[PDB]
């Protein structure tokens, strides 16, 4: 009838995960009575404007040899580092390649991904380019933007000699600094479900009509293939490209957090669902929807035309991974910054395992399932309340534990037994203008 | 621990999404915070016998030729004339294509569809034939029943410009007339969940075979590409047609409507799940799900023989759309009715949308997320207590909003604060003798 | 408030469906508001070491020949007879099929499965033979091990004449005896929830790459159909058959149940979801999921290496039925048992109908639909504490019924009546050394 | 606010709720020539608004009046260039932006 400590640990766990209070893991309250190991991997990376040493063009130019570094067209993206740049980084939810960052010259009008699959994807100290036009980059074309993803190496060790696992918690902090005088820059963030699921592409298979004329063995192989089959299964993410500009993040949701960039930013990644069940390794090809172009049956067509209906694009990205579900998709826009930024990142992820016999990891066990529903079922309230994103150095939040889960705790049925804790109002986290109010009416000031 | 205002509208306009009471639209209550736009169409059709100029084939008469108009093959359609006829309405959860109409000659054993894709299926006003053998109809075919689509514009212009929907009520009304010493007939209504999935049905691939006796460059080319494969996705209805007869949905489904013709129709449908999540806006093409024949597997076979496996029919409806998903399937039947008849169909569908940055549903925006979790309950509840359908004229229940809901309010859970609100007693909804009794036990007098 | 009798009865025999007390059969107890037929198999199979004449070959010997017996390689698995055997039986959520059995000379490191589809699976009276290397046997190899499938065929039939089924209960009892003086060996059994779903496998589509020297109609058909497409649908369980070894489960589930050979096992199969909607029969080919070999895409590579990613092996079972979802798959593993054993197992499978019209089911109808909220919460509740299987002879356990779920039903929320019934203490299921208690401390002499 | 046509878009966007409110039409009259031109960008959510200033403008309208005193209200001094700025009723408006 009342919360235990464990349900109250794994509830700050998830919904703080970067806050100092937080030393020690927990596991998700379900009394899942099965042998675990939980992990957590904390990782620093140093982002800023990066050498033509880790720039690789992405095109036919790297097709069958390997990353091919940039020719004398660096002079393009210094012409970029003279003005003010834009950096995305946009952390779905799968588990390696923690988020994927982007470098572009102006802020742009989508999310674009290209049509062609990309040739060798760089991880973070290398970078990947893309040409303006919205397509893979060879030496001598116009960059458009960079791209790069974020890889734990560990996570991946660990996931191969494990039988099953669920992903706790995950945050990400993004301390960003810049010379004095160069503090420009607005920053937003926000999350929201991306429900990925295995799907396959109606391609077009290559048919062979031949009316031969043989000497005698004339055989017309009249063999129309032509028909559309699907492609190989991968694990697309219905990613809304176009709506993920800031301005359209910002109006369309209310919790997404704005600020100026100074203030960095700290996105504790949270469920959409009110269970956590395992699930098995299994790493697939990830990519992203995209739009449709032609009707097709969207309208009264032929027989022959229903083939090609509405058959919306879809983006490989080059990468394989095992995907948290239901998890929520966070993307973070740094617009107008100096191109002589430095971003500090700063990831934790904590994550469930079940070992395998004979592995690593049935050295570091945790015999202790416990069983909670009064915490599953206020992080489950509480997930439409919480804002998306905080300002770097606004952890430890004075207002969460034993206010916001305290007084959140009672709603959930009638399994009250404290009577009335605090009434909860309205926050408004205004960063911009200063004028923050916390879940309870008290006043934030500045204090990083 | 009470429900809300907010919540008991959306009870209301989700239960009786036709009663006049139901004047403003409410959305879902679960605190989506999100900004969001409440689309409501209201549509009104007047189906009748169609002339010659509305019909069209379906055979491959219409194959790259658009639709063919009938050629003197409608005196068999004035046969049809002559005698008492049947209309079936089938509402499946597609957004767009509220309705698919059906007239057939007499009742059939089964709502059958055709192996072969039609070609060009046609809305509302214009029909399309198909033969009496359940195969497409060309013309000097005999025909067998015609197929319309009733197609609400305004529903895809909107989901074009949308990032997120879903479906918030649905209701379909079938005011009936005829002349006077014709009202013979009788109506049948039911709902049930038909769980549609995006699915590929196994192909087989055509192969190239070729022992070639070419001069010197004989390949011998034997590339055995017969091999099964996947067709494109589509999704994919388990609408079981041979048991839709209306006998067997009278026998199999408690709460199934029946009364005489001239009562006329009005089916709320409802919702299978308890929550109802943002989906974004995919448009694919439609298919129902047929039966096997060849056993393949499904008994001791050789491993060649489990490629033909038990493979279930797929029917394409050459029509494409976004589902409703955890919607019921609606269906009725007239039957026996007179070939002069007259519907007034009248549909309303209330669907909230998530508006694109900069689109036309940005400027007609909700800000007002309410999260009401004792409505959400009482509905789940609910959902099987309803009836399927009720005659047209009976909106506006004396028995719903403080009675059905209070009376149901106190049971989820021990969330209760009034201590009694009303005794349930199981209603008796015989629409046929007129002893038609309610929740509560009160007769239903005959007001329409 | 409190439980209804339908709720305790159905409670009942989902949880103990071979206990004597239960009778009568119940439904799932959401008043589904549907004719409704329950039906109940009960079968016996006398399970020991077969003979030669029910031996047949799985490699390409039975290829289009039928079943092949073996051929004086039966003096191999004489050879296995002199010493002590395994023998492991796997309760996949298959209805038909309702369990595996496999014989092995001696305990794999792991449940095998070949990637070649066998020729012919035998049921139960037959076994059929695969070699020690993992592949399918020939006659004139080395004989790994036996397997065999139990099959139901009223479920069949019944099946057949359904429009939807639901799975109510299952339970596996593995009645064991021996010749005295040869009672040796041990019992270990384990459920856990392997969540199957329609998959396609990633294949290769055979090429004709042809520069012909044709005399003049040198097409010169380079027609790259090397492209990867989607093998035919099948439903893929995701059962970890590297990790399926004894002592793994034994190590990784702490509910799995361990004991001498001659307690036999007795193994309620239980549900992983709260809720059992009706499904449509629908069978398909079942295949089991194994372990990627190419990392792929794992690790940046081209574009050309994206096709041969990270891909999953599917291990054909050439059996097609239809699965009940959310249900545990069981396992367990006889290790170390004498050759001249006799196993008698007793399955018990109560699911629920719903009747087509005109066909023999509707003969039997229940038409009384009962809604209980209560057992359903009290049954997920206790999901999670009861042992994953017995010993053979501990049926109508005291505990049950009016103190485990009586003291389990007021802690569902707060729907409680009845302030305390019983505390309940961590049982300790030590079979092996005889120190067993209860749920409630009470110690359980060994009975049988 | 718009009055859709038949068969437009705006039809499926309606608010069948019309309310009559002379006094909050007489208080936006009367408050018309009180209010400041513009502020600092971030002075949104102003304290003195909705029940001090709303409420100490709402009786003075002929004598529509059941709350004797609500507020007393004082000239402000909107001072943003020397950061000397108080709100209609006096209290100091610190920078908060």
């Amino acid at each position: 009838a009342v919360v235990t400590a464990a349900g109250l640990a794994w509830l700050r766990q998830y919904l703080n995960p970067m806050g100092p209070d937080t030393t020690s893991v927990t596991g998700y309250p379900d009394g899942s009575a099965v042998t675990t190991c939980i992990a957590d991997y904390s990782n620093t990376f140093n982002v800023s404007f990066p050498p033509r040493e880790a720039l690789y063009c992405t095109g036919s130019s790297s097709s069958e040899k390997p990353t091919l570094v940039d020719a004398d067209n660096y002079a393009k993206i210094d012409k970029w580092s003279n003005y003010d740049i834009t950096l995305c980084v946009l952390a779905l939810p799968m588990l390696r390649n923690v988020v994927m960052l982007r470098l572009y010259p102006h802020t742009p009008t989508a999310f674009a991904l290209t049509e062609q699959t990309p040739n060798f994807p760089q991880r973070f100290p290398n970078w990947s380019v893309y040409s303006a036009d919205g397509t893979r980059f060879n030496n001598g074309d116009e960059p458009g933007y960079l791209q790069s993803y974020v890889y734990l190496p560990n996570v991946d060790k660990h996931l191969s000699a494990a039988r099953g696992y669920r992903l706790l918690s995950r945050g990400i902090t993004g301390i960003f600094s810049a010379p004095a005088l160069e503090t420009q820059g607005f920053v937003t963030a926000c999350q929201y479900l991306a429900e990925g699921s295995i799907q396959s592409q109606s391609i077009k298979s290559d048919a062979v009509r031949s009316v031969t004329v043989n000497s005698d063995g004339t055989v017309k192989n009249v063999e129309s293939s032509s028909q559309t089959v699907s492609s190989m299964p991968r694990y697309v993410f219905p990613l809304d490209g176009d709506n993920c500009a800031p301005s359209s993040l910002t109006e369309t949701y209310h919790q997404a957090y704005q600020s100026k960039a100074t203030d960095g930013f700290y996105m504790p990644v949270l469920s959409s669902s009110r269970d956590n069940p395992f699930h098995p390794p299994q790493p697939r090809a990830i990519a992203v929807y995209g739009s449709f172009l032609a009707r097709g049956c969207l309208d009264p067509v032929s027989e022959a035309h229903e083939a090609d209906g509405p058959t919306h694009d879809i983006y490989r990205l080059n990468v394989a991974d095992d995907v948290a579900p239901l998890f929520n998709t966070g993307v973070v826009w740094f617009e107008g910054i100096s191109p002589k930024f430095s971003l500090k990142l700063k990831t934790r992820t904590v994550l469930q395992y079940i070992p395998t016999s004979g592995s690593v990891l049935a050295n570091f066990t945790r015999h202790e399932p416990t069983y909670d529903q009064i915490a599953l079922d206020a992080a489950d309230r509480l997930r439409n309340l919480m804002p998306h994103a905080y300002p770097a150095a606004y952890n430890d939040w004075g207002w969460l534990g034993d206010l916001l889960d305290s007084a959140i705790s009672m709603l959930p049925g009638v399994g009250t037994v404290y009577n009335i804790a605090k009434p909860l109002i309205k926050p408004a986290w205004n960063w911009l203008g200063n004028k923050v109010s916390d879940f309870f009416g008290n006043p934030v000031a500045r204090d990083g």
